[PDB]
């Protein structure tokens, strides 16, 4: 059916318009050509490379340590549970689609016993105001900078401010899901320190924005990390040797922090012109990061076959799927990365005036 | 004080009794030699780099199903979970210093809510009586074969088909710590499917023996894999991509599976070496792995000036590390893998020579 017809004629695609390109060995061997063969492996959580990893993102972040995971799944349920001991209180507040709510097969309440107050209304960004509408106090309340689930939107700095001032007037810990962080500094104007100093502890990822393979940092206070690590082996997370992706991590945080800038600007020029097209708006429609949401008024069926015929006609991967969102509403997310700086021009242009022609 | 300053000895030396040579990236460099860079990664625990190799393993076992986790402390504590569910059971048995007991930050406790039950006394084998005469139920019975803390003892494998023949009829699972399974089927003279086939669940490490960089498989019933894959996504241990670890595991494991019969004959030799020393001993006395420990009738600080100035002289290491008994006894563990066929004659020849002068 559809569904299957997309998936191939977007896998044959030479360009995409998302993404850092083929998830694949190569991208490991790539990270390893600078890398001396007698360098020494890690040894559970200590030696140079992990140790001096560490220091660096939790300089970045302006913390004073940090903690190299192999999951942000793993460091975030920690974060939580220390939060929730410190606080006496196993009730936290989060969007409802937070990625521990949704996509860890509930983790933090299997694991941790930690009960989540949802935040709000799953279509929208959280606000103070449901914050301060909360029937019970919580020890931490969580934010996504952006909320991804909903196209990564953000507050207004300003209001971010106000979230981290309530919350250390209430007692509250305040938790950055930083999985997107690096590609929210441009629509900010404020550096990662800037963003983390609001927060008690923060989670950044290197396998999304940074296009590396896998691995997280938790950073904040040193007797905060120092329980993070006692949690981390309790979950098996202290490998004898996590170096493949720290080495990884770091070589594709050097190559590609400093485009964060490039793919914004990126994605708000490919936004403009899907907004541009008849029955297709963005959301947001200014992207506010990398990424953004593509919603159409037709069905999913419908839009695939027209997706389908312009990539095989043009050779760009608009999308590989097509999410259904009512009876004839549909839409897709684009995270932009290196693969859109490839695309030939006429190539481009040729997939949008045939999307403005089909629509 | 010696700790230190025996450790720098240790690492400075060109040959190594135990081990398989320097954990470095070259490891991993060696691994990936033969890998096209376009091989695809794995998707969070799906594709043919991880499927094949789980499918690999899994028929090596014996069972119907294999999952390839980051490591055995997450593994095993799944595995333990998943019984105690089936059987609405959380009580567990067995060895006082099982991995689990002792070297995972108390997680099998802290984060399954699970009640281990020790079976017999720290400094021996269990037997078929401790778990007989156990007088309450519990889930599951788990084994470590070899006992890594006690030496690396064995009990006979007759001894074995009865516990597992008396766990069948009482409904208790029995789980396989095969940390170091691939080393002692040679004293058995039983595969690694014989062996299995006692057990209902087992866990296989490819770091230790095998050399490798990290990683485990957790093999049994489809039913109970399955389970497990759930499990694998709460502890934050389903990771994006897997394949550094897999391909290296797979890598070694084809490089050394085939000599494990020479590592315990290797180790057997050795071990007579230090026995017939005066002020020292093995245990076992004679290895039933490439394994074993060596204890000495002096202090630490006095055995680590020793070992010291024999590494310095003869560019051989023997241990790291000393591990204090009591105030004038002490013990290291040696592990025989590559390392050891490397030393020049001559060199090992002077090792013993000086060990039978300073003792
Ligand atoms: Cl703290
Ligand atoms: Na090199």
């Amino acid at each position: 059916g559809m569904t299957n017809t997309l998936k191939t004629s977007y896998q044959k695609t030479p360009y995409k318009l998302g993404g850092n390109g083929p998830r694949n060995v190569g991208v490991l061997t790539e990270a390893l050509q600078n890398i001396d063969d007698n360098l020494e492996s890690d040894i559970y959580g200590n030696g140079a490379v992990i140790e001096d990893f560490e220091t660096k993102i939790a300089k970045i972040l302006g913390k004073q340590s940090a903690v190299f995971f192999p999951s942000g799944t793993m460091a975030q349920q920690i974060a939580l549970r220390i939060w929730a001991d410190r606080k006496e209180n196993r009730r936290v507040a989060y969007h409802p689609l937070s990625h521990l709510e949704i996509h860890e097969q509930d983790g933090l309440k299997e694991l941790q016993q930690i009960t989540p107050l949802l935040l709000g209304t799953a279509n929208q960004l959280l606000t103070i105001d449901d914050i301060k509408s909360l029937r019970e106090p919580v020890s931490s309340v969580l934010i996504e900078l952006p909320q991804r689930e909903i196209g990564g939107q953000l507050p207004a700095f300003e209001e971010l401010e106000k979230i981290s001032e309530y919350c250390h007037e209430q007692g509250i810990s305040l938790h950055l899901d930083g999985a997107r962080l690096w590609e929210i500094t441009p629509f900010y104007q404020k550096s990662a320190e800037e963003i983390c100093a609001l927060f008690d502890s923060v989670y950044v990822s290197f396998y999304k924005g940074i296009g590396g393979i896998a691995g997280a940092i938790l950073a904040g206070n040193d007797d905060f990390v120092q329980e993070a690590k006692i949690w981390k082996r309790r979950y098996g997370g202290d490998l004898i040797s996590l170096y493949p992706y720290i080495l990884s991590a770091d070589y594709y945080f050097e190559k590609r922090i400093g485009k964060m800038a490039e793919y914004f600007e990126a994605a708000k020029g490919l936004a403009e012109r899907f907004n541009s097209c008849s029955g297709v708006k963005t959301v947001p429609e200014v992207p506010v990061s990398n990424m953004f949401h593509v919603y159409f008024e037709n069905s999913a069926d419908e839009i695939g076959a027209i997706l389908t015929k312009i990539q095989d006609e043009t050779g760009v991967g608009i999308s590989g799927y097509l999410q259904e969102k009512s009876a004839d509403v549909c839409a897709f997310e684009v995270s932009v990365g290196d693969a859109f700086a490839e695309i030939p021009a006429k190539n481009l242009e040729l997939v949008f005036r045939c999307l403005e022609k089909e629509l």
